[PDB]
RNA sequence: CCGCUUCACCAAAAGCUGUCCCUUAGGGGAUAGAACUUGAGUGAAGGUGGGCUGCUUGCAUCAGCCUAAUGUCGAGAAGUGCUUUCUUCGGAAAGUAACCCUCGAAACAAAUUCAUUUAGACGAAUGAAGGAAUGCAACAGUUG
């Protein structure tokens, strides 16, 4: 089961009505143009570097240019008027908050009908049957005669069926969590197997165009002061359906910035469209970053069955020791890196040398009579709970690298040998950890838990890393450590391939290179 | 008219009596006087409490390296003997359980009772409901059901004044927010009598210079069922009419008379001490647990009491206004009288950055730092210090208000005008929102401020905010030039005037804008 | 050690200027200048550099105490997942114990009990009942 977010900008009514949008939008585009001859000089960004005299490129938010692409809905008026089934931006949007509005008001209101339907009459004991029977016979009626859509309805009584747990508030142990109307999208369920192909989604340009059925949804004559939202009907769709069609923009926001592309889900919405990957549900809401909040997205929702891979010996790892972590992992494949945490330990380590800093200070001549003795008591019994603590985070650090590569599914990795590793200036061990460590047990125990969940070891140890480059083995030997110190460990800059690095990344890529051999 | 307040202050024990609570101060001066004479002379360190009434040593203590007060201490098989002397007395022990059944009932009821009013409002009554159809509907079901289960009437109407100061009908109404319901056991009893004229509310007697409070509470009695799914469940609280047993509670004043203001008009102490002597009525009396410390809960007591506002000077033709700043947090602007406020002095958030690294490298990898042990233990570092830093916040807010308030009061402005709130979370020239991406709380520093400054009775005034950071203040000259990464890239400069060339500081121009007093409010 | 503080000295990857291109939505790359700044750089000094209790809280100091504590564990089985059995729509029951599964566990000091090798000290506890600093600054709170 995964969910799957993209962005809608526009509805896809048909072919000639979006080409209409695309020719007045520039039409109105080259009127601004044409107008804009040094009435304004803010050069709107696209607008200056097509074709245009204007001075200075303002940042693209605040010029007159983008307000004139922006249609209005006089314009959208009159082409409603020309084409009825041409639906426009404004008229998604409030079909969205009115569904919204209509699943959350019967959803929490159902919820607090069964809750008191359950305890407080019945006192307690039922079954979930009743359950069922409550959602069937009250809600499926109710969502399918405010809206003519049974589908939806059917989707409701599956989200409130997972969303109403009756042996939990048995013991009274929490209450109903009831939303503020902005965390609820609606189902739009289609079925699993077969004959329900699914919302039949098709390419466009790097964009999609879903279809969702639905019905008529007549404006109603009585447009209600008290109800602000409530006028359409959604008509039946065994008699009279109407199927919206949307244009499903693959631009996904990163934290209120710009444009962007992440391409690990574009590949499985390619494999929905083949007819494989059958998805059923299309969450419709805002988005939760900012200001995605008012322009509505899309969710879908897929189920797959547990399909196991296991490892295999093609994924070739990589372990090095690192600078400001410990440790770091890393795939030749793919992106796909790890850090290990620094802090724990660093805190924990401060917290032993102010202890011991401390008690070697108020005993210089304050415990008489012993000698160096009982001055030297306390501290053995810190350093065999110091080593305790250090066996203890050895072992998660471990278990934390077997979880990784098993979520990678990595059959091998190659891990740099033990008398090479500790002869090393680079490590984050010899600069503030000066030799004060057991390097055969943590290695003993990397392999045990790594065989545990079955995975072979390599002994690679190659002669240079930390200045060969993964891309090109340039073996850009001004990379000093003096110099490294005397830049305070500035980035891996590979200059022949223009390639700017995190320092230590590209030194674990090169233990996880399969062309060199073992030792 | 009247600004209403609380008082959070501990319960020290049950006070019982007059004759039992007799014999054991009787018998803490008798223990004072039996270590009094067991020591002769093996000890220098009277204390400074006793240096006056029985010296023969050599120094004074800091009052816990005594031996006299360490005599006064009482152990627990003497009140073992006072259990088996007097069985009507009360005791910490059986008063815990009772206010932990309390809670727990009293949480559940207000559950009931809310989801019972939204049935009763929204399910069966189709929306069809009118306020004063909720408060017949509160007086129907949740006080019939409170008085069924509690014999008590006063956490009966408490839990009706709880609920109807809960249940927030508006916005349930047209869907604006979300139905409460609580979580946490640490829910406080409501606790309700009412206090107008010819009633006063129970019965603060000041005894021998301490507090005490009086309760009416009847006579409960032991169960005979205990399940072993609830534990807590098991006494029986019978009749205040048919069988009064009044719960009085001491509450601590010892550390409030040794502050500097205890002999003055203007702090808390000054209200403690008008609620000793006889004035500020209370009504509303909340019985919380305070930090869990050494496996015995310290019960908390909070105190209703509606101070009159303090004059100290107010005319509202002065008019002056605040901000937020980029040096200082707040920037406080006087319109005509060129008077300025700012705070920039604290070293606070290398602290609350050395806490935000260990919960970011706690909470990123969960997977195997502390696992096994549940959920509550797995965020429990976090809850610690995430309370703490809230605590710190919290203070240094009342701190920063307080300072406000003494410079308007300093400066004689009768009404202040404040910023809408929903241009503050989307104000960037903070000097908040830049160190902090999603940390601080403004509603509530908001509501400190305006707290602190209806204390003196100054009001506040919601103001126009559009475009405050670059229109000007000595004339409105309206200088739209001064744009965000403009002021990014000219390292956060003073403002100038196009024509008046006023180079002054932008955000002292950002609330002396406000300041003017032309801006119509909203 | 210190990614602790102060002082002094020192280096510039990260920030600015300027240049140039590419879409210029997000911004991406390099070359010369300065130190506001930075530094997990150097030297002098001191300093829990984590907490707990001290009677509502916070900072600083002080008294005593805990710390492998960002740790390690105790008990369970309300819930999530998983196995088996049934109606086979949909759930139940038995477990299992992996779980952002549930409840928990360190911290001033008098005094008391029981026990320990020889009145000293340790252990297990006991557990509220004004036994507790100084100085500044405040002190409506719950719920949503
Ligand atoms: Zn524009
Ligand atoms: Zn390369
Ligand atoms: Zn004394
Ligand atoms: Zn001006």
């Amino acid at each position: 089961t995964k969910t799957l977010k993209l962005r809608i900008v526009r509805p896809y009514n048909s072919a000639e009505v979006e080409k209409i949008v695309a020719d007045e939008k520039n039409n109105r585009e080259k009127i601004a143009l044409e107008k804009n001859k040094d009435k304004v000089k803010e050069a709107c960004s696209k607008h200056l570097k097509v074709a245009a005299y204007c001075t200075t490129q303002v940042e693209r938010n605040a010029c007159l240019f983008c307000k004139a692409r922006k249609l209005d809905d006089k314009f959208y008026q009159k082409l409603r008027g020309q084409f009825p089934d041409a639906v426009f931006w404004q008229e998604i949007s409030e079909i969205f908050r009115q569904l919204q509005k209509q699943a959350a008001e019967i959803y929490n209101q159902s919820l607090i009908e069964l809750y008191y339907e359950i305890f407080i009459k019945g006192k307690g004991i039922a079954n979930a049957s009743s359950v069922e029977h409550y959602l069937s016979d009250v809600c499926y009626t109710r969502a399918a005669e405010l809206f003519k859509n049974a589908a939806i309805a059917s989707g409701l009584r599956s989200k409130i069926k997972s969303n109403f747990r009756l042996k939990e508030l048995k013991n009274m142990k929490s209450g109903l969590p009831t939303t503020k109307s902005d965390n609820f999208p609606i189902p739009l369920v289609k079925q699993k197997g077969g004959q329900y192909t699914g919302f039949e989604i098709s390419n466009h340009n790097s964009d999609f165009i879903i279809k969702i059925p639905f019905g008529r949804w007549q404006v109603k004559k009585e447009i209600d002061k008290y109800r602000p939202w409530e006028k359409f009907d959604f008509e039946q769709v065994q008699k009279s359906p109407k199927p919206i069609s949307l244009l499903l923009s693959t631009q996904r926001r990163k934290r209120n910035k710009g444009w962007s592309k992440d391409e690990g889900t574009e590949a499985e919405i390619k494999k929905v469209m083949n007819g494989d990957y059958q998805t059923s549900y299309i969450e419709v809401k805002r988005g939760s970053k900012i200001c995605e909040k008012s322009a509505w997205m899309l969710n879908l929702s897929i189920d797959v069955p547990k399909i196991d891979k296991g490892v295999d010996p093609s994924i070739i790892g990589g372990i090095d020791v690192g600078v400001k972590s410990p440790l770091v992992c890393a795939i030749n494949n793919a992106f796909s890196r790890y850090s290990i945490s620094d802090n724990d330990l660093f805190h924990f380590n401060k917290k032993m040398f102010a202890r011991r800093r401390i008690l070697l200070k108020k005993n210089r001549h304050k415990r008489a009579g012993h000698g160096a003795k009982n001055k030297l008591k306390p501290i053995t019994i810190l350093t065999e709970k110091s080593e305790r603590f250090r066996k203890k985070l050895i072992e998660r650090w471990a278990c934390e690298i077997a979880d990784f590569f098993i979520k990678n599914k990595v059959g091998t990795v190659q891990m740099e040998n033990l008398e090479s590793m500790k002869r090393k200036e680079d490590s984050y061990f010899n600069i503030r950890l000066r030799g004060f460590w057991p390097y055969a047990e943590m290695q003993n125990k990397i392999e045990f838990k790594l065989k545990q969940y079955g995975i072979e070891i390599r002994k690679v140890a190659p002669n240079n890393t930390s200045k060969t480059c993964s891309k090109c083995g340039h073996l850009n030997n001004y990379f000093n450590f003096e110099y490294r110190k005397k830049n305070k460990f500035p980035h891996f800059k590979c200059e022949k391939c223009n390639f700017k690095e995190n320092a230590d990344y590209n030194a674990a890529l090169n233990i996880s290179n399969p062309k060199l051999k073992s030792t």
